[PDB]
């Protein structure tokens, strides 16, 4: 089966056959889409069809499919299955793997970038206090003073799922959040719940309204420990604004590495519950949603404020005017401190010429349009006007459930 | 088979169970999902007619009564009879607001139950046809105080006989293209402009040519008919603090009426069915004036702002865009024409899906539509999940009079 996608402002044509590898579900059905819904132990029986699966991918991919050398690593491998219940991945098909991880990730813009992936094999880890070596150097790496550069950690995969390793951070580097008695929000309000643990665990909070939170890390299953990222790798940028000489006594600041660290990657039949991943900003990330968002630091009127602009009805169109002139500022504040940051036009499109470039090569790109598409001016990128197929090819990221409803506490 | 929807803004979680209801397809599969693809006999049409009727006595509170039995009895005997049947006009009226309810693309539903039907299903004739269309505007139009309504042609029969407008909408702009390479007007309707060309329209090439009605009456050949310009409500755009934006010439008109449209009730087709309402101003600001393939003014716009157009990263399209969105809603809200802002727009169909989880069990939405097409995030709809599936009665899509016709 062919499927086929048009882009409505060129004109431009593609035809799909990379869907006919899809194997997980997407949550919709002939009479339902689900398309807009954020969220929609292995025995040997499941594991192997898995393993056989992913090693035709790798040997496929480096031109050596039925050799002696793919027929002899099934072999290793299922036995290794039958014997220990399990299997570890050779070193190159753990970078494979998460490359294609990326690859794979259809709510991704920045995927142009996949192949550029500093892969950090930690799976000889046995301790909380590793992993936060671990976690220091990769910090260190992908900072590079500004010139960031994409990576990932990836610690021991899971064995009997009583034993995990686990992040239990949403991000790496990422703001305490505290609930006042009034009812109002000091810091950043998303990471609320998160900030109370940390707390409880021990961490002196300065409660402020930039205060990087400490990492709490699960090591082989164990109570989660806390530690300090060292100040001097949290790389920060004070936002300013080319001409509005006030913007700056907002008292913004963002952080300059995103680093997302609760998601699970998949790899062969393989569970890795702790792979945290790093690349750089999209401006519309923190300036639209980190900003502007309604339950985050919600500054528009503020802003509005400032700019002196008609508050007194929603036609004046005071909310859009003062988002976009945020937006200049975050990119101009990153620009200036040499940050590296993406607009979302340029961002967009680059996904374009991806996903052209995959179609050829790949016979597909899975694209979920409602992520795709910027939170501001949406129709003046090209992804808008771009249809997308949306499914779900292995390896993958996927979400997990938070550690804290999981795990059970040791004491 | 019960399911929830969250919004993330505010944590409200409704159950949709009005969903089991629907009969049609997606497109999507449980192995694919094509949620941004914009197109994915006797026998037939009793159970099609029953499901309808059933609907219908269940709004009235008279389900399983004599009269509901009796009518199913009439409209059974009458398809065994003459192949189809006729819908009272109670019923018409009925289908017609709730073809406007289950369109799950359409922002504006929290309207739904205030729409004029008019039922044109006595005419027979292409000037029959056009008195109706002219009618129609001028009742919605009512000097600028938009008022929504719904025209409805006779009903398809063997489908050699089809009622259809060839024109897009009933108001719409001519597009040509020139030696020179470029576009003059509207690059959306170059193509219908042509047709109305070959008919024999004498077209006065400029920007904003109000194009005119092609009509076809009982799947005879279309006729070209002109609106009355004095029942064309236009609105010249101009900026409240920019004196210059007057100077780029720009207009554009109040009633946005779609007439492509095919509108299913009860199994029997309206080919010519043409609807009104009002415009969200993000349609014409965003969509009209700033897409590539249309006007596409926000080169010349961000020059008389006289911003850095050097790098994407100073966010010019951005800021241009905003601005002509702002003339927009300026300009309709001075000269008194109807028109929303996408940020009244989308706060009232979040009141409207509530509405409907509470009074019916769900709402059909269709995210990828309701999201306006600027400041996204900024609107309640953007953190609100929905699901989108088909219910009837309901407008569908068709395809275009030209490639169908037999002359
Ligand atoms: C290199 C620069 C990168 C940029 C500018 C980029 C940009 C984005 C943006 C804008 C989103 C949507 C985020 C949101 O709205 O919260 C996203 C999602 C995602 N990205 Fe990329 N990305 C990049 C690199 C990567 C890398 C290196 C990985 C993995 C190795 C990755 C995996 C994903 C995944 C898994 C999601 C979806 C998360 C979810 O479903 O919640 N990204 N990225
Ligand atoms: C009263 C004011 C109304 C407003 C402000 C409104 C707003 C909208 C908007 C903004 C769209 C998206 C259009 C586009 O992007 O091209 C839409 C789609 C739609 N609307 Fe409404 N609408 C209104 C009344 C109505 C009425 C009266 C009907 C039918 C009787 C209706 C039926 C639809 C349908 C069928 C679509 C989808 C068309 C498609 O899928 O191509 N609308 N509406
Ligand atoms: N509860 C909410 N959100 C939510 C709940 C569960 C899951 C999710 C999924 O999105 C999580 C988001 C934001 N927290 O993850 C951030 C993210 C993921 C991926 C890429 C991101 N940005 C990047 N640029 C990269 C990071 C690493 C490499 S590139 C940023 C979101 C809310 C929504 C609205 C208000 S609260
Ligand atoms: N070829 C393209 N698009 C396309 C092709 C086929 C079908 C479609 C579907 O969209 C049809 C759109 C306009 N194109 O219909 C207009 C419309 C429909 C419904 C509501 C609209 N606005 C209103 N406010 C109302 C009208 C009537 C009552 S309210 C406007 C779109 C293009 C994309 C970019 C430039 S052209
Ligand atoms: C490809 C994509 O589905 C297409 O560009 C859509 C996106 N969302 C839209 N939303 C509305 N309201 N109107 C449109 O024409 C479109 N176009
Ligand atoms: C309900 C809806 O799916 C949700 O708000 C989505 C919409 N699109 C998004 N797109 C991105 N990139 N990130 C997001 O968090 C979201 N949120
Ligand atoms: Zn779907």
């Amino acid at each position: 089966r062919f499927l086929k996608v048009k882009n409505w402002e060129t004109d431009v044509v593609l035809t799909d056959t990379l869907h006919l590898k899809s194997t997980l579900e997407t949550g919709c059905t002939e009479h339902i889409c689900m398309g807009s819904i954020m969220l929609p132990v292995r025995t040997k029986d499941q594991l192997f069809p898995l393993a056989k699966e992913f090693l035709d991918q790798y040997y496929s991919s480096i031109k050596r499919f039925g050799s002696k050398a793919h027929m002899d690593r099934l072999e290793e491998v299922n036995k290794e299955i039958e014997s220990t219940s399990t299997y570890q991945l050779k070193d190159t098909e753990l970078i494979y793997g998460a490359k294609h991880a990326w690859r794979n990730a259809s709510r991704c813009v920045g995927r142009i970038q996949w192949s550029k992936l500093q892969v950090f094999d930690a799976r000889d880890c046995t301790t909380a206090h590793g992993m936060f070596n671990y976690i220091c150097n990769h910090v260190k790496y992908a900072t590079n003073k500004g010139n960031l550069r994409s990576a990932i950690t990836i610690f021991p995969q899971r064995t009997d799922g009583k034993h995990d390793f686990r992040v239990w951070n949403s991000q790496l580097i990422r703001y305490a959040g505290y609930k006042q008695p009034d009812g109002s929000t000091l810091g950043d309000p998303a990471n609320v719940q998160f900030t109370e643990i940390c707390i409880q665990q021990g961490w002196k909070a300065p409660r402020g309204r930039f205060d990087v939170l400490p990492l709490l890390l699960q090591a082989n299953g164990n109570d989660p420990e806390l530690f300090q990222i060292p100040p001097e790798l949290v790389l920060e940028v004070p936002i300013r604004h080319p001409k509005f000489d006030w913007f700056k006594d907002l008292g913004l600041k963002w952080y300059g590495l995103p680093a997302v660290s609760n998601m699970l990657l998949e790899i062969g039949g393989l569970e890795f519950s702790a792979c945290p991943f790093s690349g750089w900003y999209m401006g519309t990330e923190i300036g639209v949603r980190d900003y502007c968002d309604n339950s985050r630091y919600n500054i528009l009127e503020e802003v509005a404020k400032k700019m002196d602009l008609d508050m007194r009805k929603t036609s004046s169109l005071w909310k859009d005017q003062a988002l976009v002139e945020i937006n200049i500022a975050v990119l101009y504040s990153f620009q200036s401190d040499k940050v590296t940051i993406v607009d979302h036009h340029s961002a967009t499109e680059s996904f374009i010429k991806h996903m052209e470039n995959e179609y050829r090569c790949r016979g597909g790109c899975p694209a979920d349009w409602v992520w795709i598409v910027p939170p501001m001016s949406g129709s003046i990128t090209p992804v808008f006007h771009q249809e997308m197929l949306n499914y779900r090819l292995t390896p993958s990221f996927e979400y997990q459930p938070d550690p804290w409803n999981t795990h059970v506490w040791k004491g």
